[PDB]
């Protein structure tokens, strides 16, 4: 083994700078930087196409023998859940369920072309559907007057058509906003969605879905709520009118709920013995339709059912832009929430599978999906969190599984929709609630973060509470800001350490940590692992004066008290020699006799104007009582901050900067030795 | 001169830990910490009294011969401006001007006892007065019905009394809120008001005052505005109805404005020849009253005047708590803004005079002043920024100058108020606008910050724009949040440096800076002066792969391409030896041949779970291509973050940590030498 051997002079800043000559920066002109960015080599255009059409990259690289079985199983398992979720979330959007089926077909196909994630399930989302239904009923209330040429027994078809128009308009506007944000590179903000924040946000979204499904589980009529405390209002309303529940709807839904839970437990426990998981949503739906049609519950027990599902696809139709001025705010909110839900879950799966997702491409894909789908009578979509978990956890590899699920939805739309007309809405509710279980499993993060980082546990809990009680829009921005403020908290509560020296080395460690490091007599070394900006500087100065035990104000007060008791451009030197008489020093209380204070700046990333003022004050106050202050390990950035401020207006302070703590200690000891040499 | 000499073994983490034994922490029980905090020694209670009654400290220490002349001159100069400001801001509060005089007397006396700043002028403030007038006219509109037993020629006395009741109620509530915040130690938030933020905020407040004075300068009638864009609305309204201006009011106000400007220029230019500045506000007021009374403008030209000022003080009266539920929101806002204005200017002067102000004591003093003053018919007060500048800049030392100014106000209240009844409101407006000049001088900060720190210039401009276009309440919190987010920006744009070694030393500096430092062959050293948390980790990894020129993905791709071209608990080792055939290596493109990458962690303050995942990925990806990754200079906090996460689940990574960059370089070179020794 070799050894660490260093033999060099003491490196103060002027001494080290004498050995360094400034290098010539290579010319980097902006005009040439733009010119070299427009070469348009074929590889560059191929990379651009891959960026904007990801299917052009991962489809030719499809490992058929390694991906086809997993994609097929995942596609079937995703489709059997996609159908009831589409119907239920269409109900949440105040539109006929067939439009939820449309929203489960076109955007998934488009996302298979434009999307970057290969595990999320694109489709209707409960929170987005709730927002769409809110704007739809605000623009088209239940007591609206329509001169549609019908008798007093109105079938509510015209009201449904008007609400569909409103939903398509808001969907087109939200898609336009999402596409514009993706073009303007707004997706960079996805970097501010940390893992605890994402998981707390998604758990809160799952609670939102569960709350939105309660009225359909119980069969009660409840006013629509959207905004702050909407989850609380919805739960309160459902519990308030729970006395008017449909007992048959609740019984059927609870039977489906229990059977689904049992089947999911069976699948999980026998995963190793089952070649593929049994699709239980298909059996749940079919059995439900059998029970409702066979006993004819729809009017026998007034059980709410899915209703008529017209067959066939609709021709493209232009949404009316005339409603934009009435919906744009909602369109903005839906755009934001849709992005936040899509990029969160995507990240959650990408980190699980060792790849990365482009936020800008996610925004572009969402915008194109929503805007083009609005032409095909599709309301605003997002990522379905529970269905994304199902798709990922059933062996899903690429987005071809989503294409297979969309093919199943298309089969329902074209030929077999009429078979589900008697399916009870309660059954749909139960299915959704059951599939929320995996989402709720994320609560297991609370102990884990409690063991790993209480700051990140705070981020998790704050994000959960915010996204729950406020909306998924206001709660998300609140959580992002608070998570960023945790960094300010970290800087405002740093580790203030007094350093001692490991004998016969140059290693300086916390004096209260290892029992072998010893403080150097006459020298105090103070260290902060944080910047010294405005929110920090006063705490840093107080901590220095408290932890080192060297308070210049206390020293001055003791000097004055001892004096009273014994009674019965040019710059002055920074350190004023203590002209304290020895006769008065006889009454001076004993102390540590510290002549130098070393400030360890190795971990100080930056210093602002307020921090520079604090540092100058520290130097002046300590020099007034005849104590030297040295800065050790100042980075080039910190030295530049000191120079941009008026810290080195007196050039003498250049002598206070040393390369390392050992350099400063050796320089201080050398200064003391020279002072003793010239004393006598 | 001595020399830097170090001779020791290479300090990897296990080697250094072998030399260190954990020290025993001294017992610090919370129960004993509370017990020692309740000793109640006489010095402790004296310090408590000094904290809560600052006058008990600085008054006995009053240097009479050194303070009396400055305090007297400052008191006269402050009072002559305090009278017109009180009248004008009472007009802004929709209350009779005598109540502004009351608000200029009691709170100043109380703040002389409870306040910590010794230079700010306590009294009515234009923004606080505008908020008070807004709530007063909202609760008591101009078209209110009062059965007061009067004829059709109502004198608006009952409406004024009702508005006074509303103002007193909101003042009492705001004072209670301020006192409670001071007790709950909310004043700590004053640490988040940095100097650029404070100066931008105060400049925006000055613009608010100037805007509020315009209608009285021109004599036009304008609807009250309060809230977002209130300054824009007020300026637009004044400019809209400027065609109905009173030409006589504008002429008198402009004459006073010009004479005041000339007098202030004379005072500034002849400060060295004048024993004391000439109080020009007194002459401006007196002359104005002479012109208005002598020519009898009040009805001859319909010039708005101050009006009747009743003599004598009012007995204490309890404000009606019954209005609290109607005003509490406004009371909250007024409490916040009043604090923000008071603690900002206070800090601005404390930093100017080398002392410090307690934010909690400022909150307590403001709350007591407002709550007690509401009993004496005083509406909510704050610090007057322009008058504080006048008081500080005229030789003010303590708050006895404010007491003298209050004595002048009391003299006006008791005996000589009737003399000012004909004083034109336009004159008051002009006086206020003139005294805003010093505030506007703060715009000179823009070039200064442009030269010192563009981040702090951004803070200044953002605070100014926010506090101007939004209110002083919403703009302030927006500015505080954005100023804190500048730290996030700093962490997200750090200095990524490739380090080279200064020959014959252990100094490692940026390779592109000094032309004497040389990169060590086979070794890449990468440094970031920032933490590696979630908002940083991806950028840090990309910057490492880009700046070092060592991209493991590019290496793997080149290896595969060369292979194709040539064709025509136990853990595995972290670094996989490159099993690349030499025959295939003949087609391998030439490279730097880097065997070790050193990550400089000396400036990394903390690392979160996302950053630890990124670091583990970096280590794994570089080891997959047979490249070692070393961490140099990891702090105890960073090592603890790595340990709390599952970074050292494989104990082998403990060997990747080195005390310094030179330690890591020597260890890497030793590893390479040993590998060559065992090769053959
Ligand atoms: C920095 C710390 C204190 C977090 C700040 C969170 C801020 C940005 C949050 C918390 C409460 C939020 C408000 C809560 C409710 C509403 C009403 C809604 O109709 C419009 C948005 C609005 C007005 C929100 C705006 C954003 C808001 C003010
Ligand atoms: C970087 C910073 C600005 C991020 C946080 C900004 C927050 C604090 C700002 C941005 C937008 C602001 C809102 C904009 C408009 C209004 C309406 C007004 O009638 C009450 C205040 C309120 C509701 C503001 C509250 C504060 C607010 C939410
Ligand atoms: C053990 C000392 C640290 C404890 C940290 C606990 C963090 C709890 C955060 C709760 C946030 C709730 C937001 C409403
Ligand atoms: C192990 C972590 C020590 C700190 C625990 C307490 C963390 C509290 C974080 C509060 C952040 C507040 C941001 C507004
Ligand atoms: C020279 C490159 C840096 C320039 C920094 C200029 C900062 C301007 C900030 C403007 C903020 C305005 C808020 C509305
Ligand atoms: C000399 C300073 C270099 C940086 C100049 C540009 C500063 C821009 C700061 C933007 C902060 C944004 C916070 C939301
Ligand atoms: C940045 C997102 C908004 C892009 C502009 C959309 C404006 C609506 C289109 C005009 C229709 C009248
Ligand atoms: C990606 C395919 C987009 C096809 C869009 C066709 C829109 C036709 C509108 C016709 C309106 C009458
Ligand atoms: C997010 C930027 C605005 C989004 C587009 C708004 C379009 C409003 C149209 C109003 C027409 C009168
Ligand atoms: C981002 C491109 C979206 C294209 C969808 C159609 C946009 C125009 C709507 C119809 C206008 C008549
Ligand atoms: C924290 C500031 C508010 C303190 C509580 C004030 C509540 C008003 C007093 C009750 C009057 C009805
Ligand atoms: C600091 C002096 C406070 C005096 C407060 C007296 C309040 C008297 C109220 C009488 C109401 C009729
Ligand atoms: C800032 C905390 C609240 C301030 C005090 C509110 C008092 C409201 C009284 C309502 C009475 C019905
Ligand atoms: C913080 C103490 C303020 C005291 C002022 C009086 C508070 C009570 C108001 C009158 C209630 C009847
Ligand atoms: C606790 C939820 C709110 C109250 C729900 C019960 C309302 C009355 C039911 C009879
Ligand atoms: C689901 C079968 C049981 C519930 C419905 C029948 C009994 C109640 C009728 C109102
Ligand atoms: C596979 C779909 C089976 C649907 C069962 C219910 C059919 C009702 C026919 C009356
Ligand atoms: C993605 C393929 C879309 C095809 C839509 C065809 C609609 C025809 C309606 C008559
Ligand atoms: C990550 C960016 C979050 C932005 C939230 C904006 C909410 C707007 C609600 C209308
Ligand atoms: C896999 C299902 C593909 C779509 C079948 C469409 C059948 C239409 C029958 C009218
Ligand atoms: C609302 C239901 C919450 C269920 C949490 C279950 C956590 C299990 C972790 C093992
Ligand atoms: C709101 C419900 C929270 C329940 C937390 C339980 C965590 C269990 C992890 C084992
Ligand atoms: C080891 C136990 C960790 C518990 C942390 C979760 C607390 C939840 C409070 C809401
Ligand atoms: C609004 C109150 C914010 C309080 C922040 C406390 C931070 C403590 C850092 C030591
Ligand atoms: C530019 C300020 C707003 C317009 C002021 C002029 C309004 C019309 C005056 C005749
Ligand atoms: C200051 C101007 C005095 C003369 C004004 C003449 C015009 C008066 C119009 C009401
Ligand atoms: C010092 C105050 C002088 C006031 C001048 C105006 C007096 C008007 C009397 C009619
Ligand atoms: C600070 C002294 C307050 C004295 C108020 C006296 C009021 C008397 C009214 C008759
Ligand atoms: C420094 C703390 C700023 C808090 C601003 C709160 C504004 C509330 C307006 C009602
Ligand atoms: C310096 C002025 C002190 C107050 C004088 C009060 C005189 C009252 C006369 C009725
Ligand atoms: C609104 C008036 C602004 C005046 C700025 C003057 C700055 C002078 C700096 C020397
Ligand atoms: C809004 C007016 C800004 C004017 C800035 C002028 C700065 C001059 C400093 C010398
Ligand atoms: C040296 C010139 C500095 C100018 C910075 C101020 C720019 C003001 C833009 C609003
Ligand atoms: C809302 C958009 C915020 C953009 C922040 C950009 C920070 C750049 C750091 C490199
Ligand atoms: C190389 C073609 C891949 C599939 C492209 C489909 C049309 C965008
Ligand atoms: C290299 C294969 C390109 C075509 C893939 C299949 C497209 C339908
Ligand atoms: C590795 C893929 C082999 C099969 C190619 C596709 C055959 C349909
Ligand atoms: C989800 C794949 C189809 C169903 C397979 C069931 C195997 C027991
Ligand atoms: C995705 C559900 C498929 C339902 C099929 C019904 C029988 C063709
Ligand atoms: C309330 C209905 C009771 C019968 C169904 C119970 C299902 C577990
Ligand atoms: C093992 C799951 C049992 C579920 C019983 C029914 C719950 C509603
Ligand atoms: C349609 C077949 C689904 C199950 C595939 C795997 C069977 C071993
Ligand atoms: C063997 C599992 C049966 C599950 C049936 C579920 C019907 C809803
Ligand atoms: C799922 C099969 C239900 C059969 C019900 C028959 C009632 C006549
Ligand atoms: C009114 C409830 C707001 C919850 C916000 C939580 C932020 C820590
Ligand atoms: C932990 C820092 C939070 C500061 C927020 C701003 C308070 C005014
Ligand atoms: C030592 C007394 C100073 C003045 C106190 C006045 C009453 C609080
Ligand atoms: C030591 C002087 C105490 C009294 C100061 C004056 C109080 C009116
Ligand atoms: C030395 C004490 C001076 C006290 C001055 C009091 C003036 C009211
Ligand atoms: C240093 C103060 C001397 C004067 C004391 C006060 C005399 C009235
Ligand atoms: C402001 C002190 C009183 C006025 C003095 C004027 C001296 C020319
Ligand atoms: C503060 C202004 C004083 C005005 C005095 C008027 C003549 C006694
Ligand atoms: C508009 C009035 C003009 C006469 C006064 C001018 C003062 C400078
Ligand atoms: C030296 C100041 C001259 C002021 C002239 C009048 C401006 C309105
Ligand atoms: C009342 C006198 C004010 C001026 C004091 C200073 C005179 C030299
Ligand atoms: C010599 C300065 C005279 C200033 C008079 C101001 C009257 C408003
Ligand atoms: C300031 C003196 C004004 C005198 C006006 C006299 C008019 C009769
Ligand atoms: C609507 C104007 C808001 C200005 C805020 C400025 C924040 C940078
Ligand atoms: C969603 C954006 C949060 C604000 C980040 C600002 C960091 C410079
Ligand atoms: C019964 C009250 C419910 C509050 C909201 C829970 C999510
Ligand atoms: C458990 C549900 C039973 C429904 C019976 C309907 C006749
Ligand atoms: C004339 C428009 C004025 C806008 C507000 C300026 C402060
Ligand atoms: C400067 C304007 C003077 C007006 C006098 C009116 C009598
Ligand atoms: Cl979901
Ligand atoms: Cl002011």
């Amino acid at each position: 083994t070799q050894r660490y051997y260093v033999e060099r002079p003491i490196f103060s800043h002027p001494v080290l700078q004498e050995r360094l000559h400034t290098k010539d920066k290579v010319p980097d002109s902006i005009a040439d930087k733009l010119k070299q960015a427009f070469t348009c080599t074929p590889k560059k255009i191929r990379n651009i196409i891959y960026m904007f059409l990801p299917i052009t990259k991962w489809l030719p690289a499809y490992k058929f023998k390694e991906y086809v079985l997993g994609d097929l199983v995942s596609g079937i398992s995703t489709g059997v859940l996609q159908l009831p979720q589409g119907l239920a979330f269409a109900m949440l959007a105040a539109v006929p369920p067939i439009f939820g089926l449309y929203s489960s077909f076109y955007p998934v196909i488009m996302y298979c072309f434009l999307g970057t994630s290969r595990h999320i399930s694109i489709g209707p989302f409960a929170v987005i559907s709730l927002m769409i239904g809110g704007v739809a009923v605000r623009l088209v209330p239940d007591d609206i007057v329509i001169p549609g040429g019908v008798n007093a027994t109105n079938g509510t078809e015209a009201r449904d058509a008007l609400r569909v128009k409103v939903a398509m308009s808001v969907t087109l506007l939200s898609g336009i906003i999402q596409f514009c944000l993706g073009v303007c590179r707004f997706g960079f903000v996805a970097i501010y969605l940390t893992e605890p924040l994402v998981r707390g946000f998604t758990t809160a979204a799952a609670v939102h879905v569960f709350t939105s499904m309660l009225k359909y589980l119980f069969g009660v009529k409840t006013k629509r709520y959207s905004g702050i405390f909407s989850v609380v209002y919805s739960t309160v309303a459902v519990l308030q009118n729970v006395k008017n529940l449909n007992v048959c709807s609740l019984g059927v839904g609870l039977m489906v709920f229990g059977l689904l839970l049992g089947g999911k437990e069976f699948n999980e426990r026998f995963k190793e013995k089952l070649p593929a998981p049994i699709p239980l949503e298909f059996f749940a739906v079919v059995m439900g339709t059998g029970i409702s049609a066979g006993f004819n519950l729809k009017e026998s027990y007034n059980v709410d059912v899915v209703g008529t599902l017209p067959l066939g696809l609709l021709p493209p139709a232009n949404p009316d832009t005339s409603l934009f001025h009435l919906v744009y705010v909602d369109a903005i909110a839906i755009a934001i929430v849709g992005f936040s839900v899509t990029i969160s879950m995507a990240k959650t799966l990408a980190n699980k599978h060792g790849y990365q997702v482009d936020g800008n491409q996610e925004l572009i894909a969402l915008g194109l999906c929503n805007s083009i789908g609005s032409l095909f009578q599709t309301f605003s979509i997002s990522c379905s969190l529970s269905r994304s978990l199902v798709q990922e956890g059933t062996g899903g590899k690429t987005q071809l599984a989503g294409c297979l699920a969309s093919l199943m939805i298309l089969l329902v739309i074209l030929a077999t929709g009429f078979l589900f007309e008697s399916l009870p809405q309660a059954v749909l509710s139960a299915i959704v609630i059951v599939n929320l279980k995996g989402m709720f499993m994320q609560f297991s993060d609370l102990p884990f973060f409690w063991r790993t980082s209480k700051i990140e546990l705070t981020i998790w809990l704050t994000t959960f509470v915010s996204s729950l009680f406020l909306g998924l829009d206001y709660g998300l921005i609140t959580a992002v800001i608070i998570a960023l403020l945790t960094v300010i908290y970290r800087t405002q509560s740093p580790s203030y350490k007094v350093l001692g020296k490991l004998p016969e080395t140059d290693v300086y460690i916390d004096i209260d940590a290892y029992e072998e490091v010893k403080e150097i007599p006459g020298i105090k070394i103070f260290q902060i692992n944080a910047p010294i900006y405005y929110a920090n500087s006063d705490l840093y100065s107080n901590a220095l004066k408290r932890k080192t035990g060297v308070n210049p104000a206390v020293i001055m007060g003791a000097r004055r008290k001892a004096m009273r008791k014994y009674a019965k451009v040019k710059y002055p030197p920074i350190v004023i020699k203590s002209t304290f008489p020895e006769e008065m020093q006889r009454f001076m209380p004993p102390g540590d006799n510290v002549h130098t204070v070393i400030l360890d700046f190795t971990q100080v990333n930056f210093i602002d104007s307020v921090g520079v003022k604090t540092l100058a004050g520290i130097v002046k106050e300590y020099g007034d009582v005849g104590i030297y202050v040295y800065l050790a390990g100042c980075s080039a950035q910190v030295v530049n901050d000191l120079t941009r401020n008026r810290f080195f207006e007196n050039p003498a302070l250049w002598e206070l900067l040393f390369h390392s703590i050992h350099d400063a200690v050796l320089g201080s000891q050398l200064r003391e030795a020279l002072a003793e040499q010239e004393a006598s």
